């Protein structure tokens, strides 16, 4: 079978997670599942980004030490995966040895190949807007930060320097083979002003004024720096440089790393270059979706302009709060959450649309039949034909929607078959034809299709709702795992044999 690999981003934990996090890991959960009901052998990571000064502010700020403070957090954190049921084969911790003992390996490389030399980094570090500056950028000038008006601390420490310039030409070139690298094409908007031309500065990759992190071993004083400490986590939890390399040569390249619009730059330059200077093969895609907005701004966890992912989840259930996410807030842009779109797509389409669905195609199936479904003969209704072509181009449109990861769309997509079946329920009039005992055949035929167009319905659900389509499964009594699948799909009318429905249809409720 044909691999996938798929990343989220490693969260800080600086605090709890909020819907964002939720939106990343759900995103890519999503896909996850997608990729093994296509039939794919699939690795999906997400982790914890643990060192660094803003951890260790963070540990200060809750009055406490390293890894109390983490243990407590991390916790916390599979906690909140487990109770959205994100179907993660690992967990990676750069804490943990596995993670850490690789970062030492590719430094020590690095160091061995002369990629990177010592110095020292001198520059401005504005403290609100968490950017450095060069003396020249200073206003009033030890200086006013030309973004805001706060004054600019100064900050000198020793630091190793990576000589990322000279792999420019293969980056371009790279670019140039695949020119869809950044998904989707607004996300390589990021890359303005990226220096590549002009020509890249040698990169800060190592602090001295902090120790709380992945210390050198050539020289203990410096600690790795943050950013290129995170970005091996990709390639250490699959064992890379490591005595078992099976799951590397296996997984890597990834397929997707999956991220928000913010850290594209450092996935898109910083990454690629690393791997090239360890001789790697370079990520196939990399997908940033936007962010989840308030009233003052993008959603942070060290600001706390935050809406917990627990809250949601306790109050309205795990389906509620999955598809809000991917429905609601659209892969290609921003969107403001609010409780009103909440319970509005909780209660129209879930609860309605296809709630009302089911328990009507049920409660008729009891009524007329006994419960016992006719098998599927063919459309023999005059609607059928285009129904059914309807419910194929739903799948086409589904996947195409999907292998670009517009997951509202695809929603979307599956909601107006969803909608349509609703209709073509007040369009065939059932209990009419069932006055008629010499239109049996045609009343079968009609709840046939209903049947049908509901599982198209539960099987393309399965990778964006956990509960729902299970319990869809189970009322409608199909036991058959190859009828939960997207191949049995690929053509209408898989119930050719009489089928017993259930007789106390409980609320899907989703
Ligand atoms: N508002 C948001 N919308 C969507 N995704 C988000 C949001 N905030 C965080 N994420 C996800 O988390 C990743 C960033 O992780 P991070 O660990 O920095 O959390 P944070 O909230 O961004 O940081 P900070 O603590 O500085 O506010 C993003 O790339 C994205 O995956």
């Amino acid at each position: 079978k044909e691999t996938f690999y798929i990343t989220t981003p490693i969260y800080y934990p600086s605090g709890n997670l909020h819907i964002g996090h939720a939106y990343s890991t759900v995103a890519g959960d999503v896909i996850a599942r997608y990729k093994r009901m296509q039939g794919y052998d699939v690795r999906y990571l997400t982790g914890t980004d643990e060192h660094g000064q803003k951890i260790q502010e963070k540990a200060q700020k809750a009055g406490k030490t390293e890894i109390e403070y983490l243990d407590e957090m991390i916790a916390g954190i599979k906690q909140l995966w487990a109770k959205l049921e994100i179907s993660n084969d690992d967990f990676i911790r750069t804490t943990e040895e596995r993670h850490k003992h690789v970062v030492e390996q590719v430094f020590e490389r690095l160091l061995k190949q002369g990629d990177i030399y010592l110095g020292e980094y001198e520059g401005w570090y504005s403290v609100p807007d968490e950017t450095y500056y060069t003396e020249s950028q200073l206003v009033d000038p030890g200086g006013k930060s030309p973004d805001s008006g706060h004054e600019v601390e100064l900050v000198k420490e020793e630091s190793y320097f990576f000589n990322i310039s000279k792999y420019t030409d293969r980056l371009l070139e790279f670019y140039d083979q695949n020119p869809d690298f950044i998904q989707p094409p607004s996300r390589k908007n990021e890359m303005i002003n990226n220096f590549i031309k002009p020509g890249l500065a040698d990169l800060a990759v190592s602090r001295t004024s902090f120790n709380w992190g992945v210390h050198v071993p050539s020289n203990p004083k410096h600690v790795v720096y943050v950013w290129i400490d995170a970005l091996v986590n990709y390639i250490s939890a699959l064992g890379y440089l490591s005595d078992d390399e099976s799951l590397f040569n296996k997984y890597w390249p990834a397929d997707i790393h999956l991220m928000a619009k913010e850290i594209v730059r450092f996935h898109s330059i910083i990454w690629p270059i690393l791997l090239m200077a360890l001789d790697l093969p370079l990520p196939k895609k990399v997908f940033a979706h936007g962010w989840i907005l308030m009233k003052d701004g993008k959603m942070s966890k060290s600001k706390g302009n935050v809406v917990d992912p627990n809250i949601l989840i306790d109050r309205y259930g795990l389906d509620a709060t999955r598809y809000y996410l991917m429905r609601e807030l659209p892969f290609g842009s921003d969107g403001v959450f609010t409780p009103e779109a909440f319970v509005e797509r909780t209660n129209f389409d879930l609860a309605n649309d296809l709630g009302n669905l089911v328990n009507r195609t049920i409660s008729m199936v009891n009524k007329y039949f006994d419960g016992e479904l006719p098998a599927y003969q063919g459309p023999l209704h005059e609607l059928d034909e285009e129904m059914e072509a309807m419910a194929l181009e739903t799948v086409k449109s589904y996947t195409e929607s999907m292998e670009s990861l517009q997951f509202s769309v695809a929603l979307s997509t599956v909601w107006k078959f969803i909608s349509r079946t609703n209709k073509y329920i007040d369009e065939t009039t059932p209990w009419v034809l069932a006055k008629d005992d010499s239109q049996k055949d045609m009343l079968g035929n009609v709840m046939a299709h209903l049947v049908e167009n509901i599982r198209y319905a539960a099987v393309l659900l399965r990778p964006f709702l956990t509960h729902a389509p299970k319990e869809i499964f189970e009322q409608l009594n199909i036991n058959n795992p190859q009828f939960m699948e997207f191949s049995s799909l690929e053509q209408y009318g898989v119930l050719n044999e009489s089928i017993m429905v259930t007789g106390q249809p409980k609320p899907i409720f989703p």
